DNA sequence: AGGCTGGCAGCAGAATTTAACCGGTGGCAGCAGCTGACCACAACCGATT
């Protein structure tokens, strides 16, 4: 499926260009790797051929995915647990999917939370690291500008 | 049939992994609103030599 010059989006570290194709042996056979360059803290990660589903590498999405998470991102009736652990849990479980929807779902509740009253250190943490995930993967989805491409987001969000 | 005493050997002391809400209360700290006494410059007196 995956071609040199391609932009993948791996799970929990978000953009990722494929740049070579290797063909390291392990146990005697030439199961062929891909080398992937992410650029959150400048790894090089490895995977098998095999294994990309199975660790849930994934393309970017279409236009229907773009007015699918505007459309999600912009919906009211959004009730959560009052505890801070269970909140904490359930949306970094929502995080470590890697699934657009549920990133675009953890910024939009934590935005309005702390467009409310301002969290915590943890939850900063979490919705920098969840922002610029999706930032960064809609900015591969439109090639539109990185940083005009927050703002974009701030607009929508802001509405 | 057992037992309690002799060297005997070993040991101790002394010297030179991760965080966060929520309630509630006492202390702080600053500031008009009186002060209520303090301070003072100046002027006005009470006999008295």
């Amino acid at each position: 499926i995956f071609k040199v010059g391609d932009t993948v989006v791996y799970p929990h570290h978000g953009a990722a260009l494929v740049e070579a194709i290797e063909t390291r042996t392990i146990k005697g056979e030439q199961k062929e790797y891909l080398v992937l360059k992410v650029a959150q803290g400048d790894l090089t990660v490895r995977v098998p051929a095999e294994n990309a589903e199975y660790v849930g590498v994934r393309d970017v999405v279409g236009q229907e995915g773009l007015d699918k998470v505007f459309q999600v991102l912009r919906a009211p009736h959004t009730e959560e647990p009052t505890n801070w652990s269970r909140r904490y849990k359930a949306n970094l479980e929502k995080l470590a999917s890697g699934d657009v929807n549920k990133v675009a779902e953890v910024v939009r509740d934590l935005w309005r939370r702390d467009q409310e009253r301002g969290l915590s250190a943890g939850e900063k943490r979490m919705l920098a690291k969840a922002r610029q995930i999706l930032v960064g993967e809609l900015a591969l989805a439109e090639s539109t500008d990185d940083a005009k491409a927050e703002t974009i987001l701030d607009e929508v969000l802001a509405a």
